[PDB]
């Protein structure tokens, strides 16, 4: 479903006073949004082996809702949605953002409806089928579609039709010590009414000192308690919840992570480098990381035979390191 490319943005969603602002702050140590690296170790590692000029990871666009209605104007215009939520009061809240995202979905089914009573026309066959999917659950439950279903249900980018991952709101102790009555209580429900949801806890307190504290002493605390940052989890579980994703150029100028949706061939992929590659270009010389790393060079991934050489029909591969060939 979803809109089209990968401009797509993650919106942090929930009641108020329960860590949006410190949430989005720590991403980011435009005011709505941010940009923040997302975390690879292939990245790192290919960085590590060239020691390029250049360093140029992927990004998660991430937007701290300020505008509910309103709140809901700003949801319809992310891609996903992080589910933020706080630790009846957890349950109840999930229960809650679930009904009005529901409900904003009916009350915009009408005119989509009325508008089209009018047969002039076959839309209205699959408008129906949605309304009566959403006079039951929301879009995305229904893991059937077609070319013509998902043409209009792009039309009106759906609440429901948002994928959405949890985030549950911690204090410092209950991540640390890793129990916690609601977590439980959570993932009961993600189960029975949301099967596949991520549920991921973490802590803005404890995140929040982590930004404060020195690299030295950062280190010391982390050693000293048995625990790690959450967010890298988080980054990465918003950009796969985008259905983005990235290949590499690895060289001795640049790194770099190019972002694509799943699915993009190669002269798709070839064109976010320069518009001309889409057209231009005639194969994608691809190494996979795993080689790349084994092998342990470029010219050993080619002399054990592994070097593959694709052409203009090749779904790219996340991870995939792609030299572009054209002319
Ligand atoms: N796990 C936790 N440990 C300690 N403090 C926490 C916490 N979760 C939330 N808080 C506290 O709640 C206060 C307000 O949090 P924050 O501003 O991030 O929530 P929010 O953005 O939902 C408020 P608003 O609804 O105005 O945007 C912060 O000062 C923060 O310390």
């Amino acid at each position: 479903i979803g809109r089209f490319g990968t401009s797509l943005k993650i919106g942090i969603v929930g009641l108020p006073n329960v860590g949006k602002s410190t949430f989005f702050n720590v991403l980011t140590n435009d005011p709505n949004e941010s940009r923040v690296p997302v975390p690879d170790e292939r990245f790192d590692f290919l960085c590590q082996y060239h020691k390029p000029a250049s360093k140029i990871p992927a990004f998660l666009n991430v937007v701290d809702i300020a505008g509910g209605n309103a709140f809901l104007s700003h949801i319809s215009a992310c891609d996903g949605i992080f589910h933020l939520t706080r630790a009846v009061d957890p349950i109840r809240d999930i229960e809650i953002i679930h009904e009005e995202l529901q409900l904003k979905d009916e009350e915009m089914i009408g005119p989509i409806i009325d508008k089209l009573e009018k047969v002039a026309k076959p839309e209205y066959d699959i408008m129906c089928k949605v309304k009566s999917w959403v006079i039951d659950k929301p879009v995305r439950f229904y893991h059937d579609w077609n070319d013509k279903e998902i043409e209009v249900l792009n039309k009106h980018l759906f609440l429901t039709s948002k994928p959405m991952v949890y985030l549950v709101n911690l204090s410092e102790k209950d991540y640390i010590r890793k129990k916690n009555k609601w977590l439980i209580k959570i993932k009961e429900w993600v189960d029975k009414y949301d099967p596949g949801a991520l549920v991921i806890p973490f802590s803005g307190a404890l995140e929040l000192k982590l930004q404060e504290l020195s690299a030295e002493e950062r280190q010391k605390y982390l050693e000293a308690n048995m625990t790690q940052s959450a967010l890298p989890k988080i980054i990465k579980a918003g950009f796969a919840a985008l259905q983005l994703e990235y290949f590499f150029t690895a060289g001795p100028d640049e790194v770099r992570a190019w972002t694509i949706r799943k699915g993009t061939k190669a002269p798709q992929a070839a064109g976010k480098i320069h518009t001309d590659f889409e057209k231009g270009f005639i194969m994608a010389e691809v190494m996979k990381y795993e080689d790349f790393k084994e092998e342990g060079s470029e010219n050993a991934v080619k002399a054990a035979g592994k070097y593959r050489q694709q052409g203009r029909n090749y779904i790219v591969e996340d991870g995939d390191i792609i030299f572009f060939k054209f002319n």
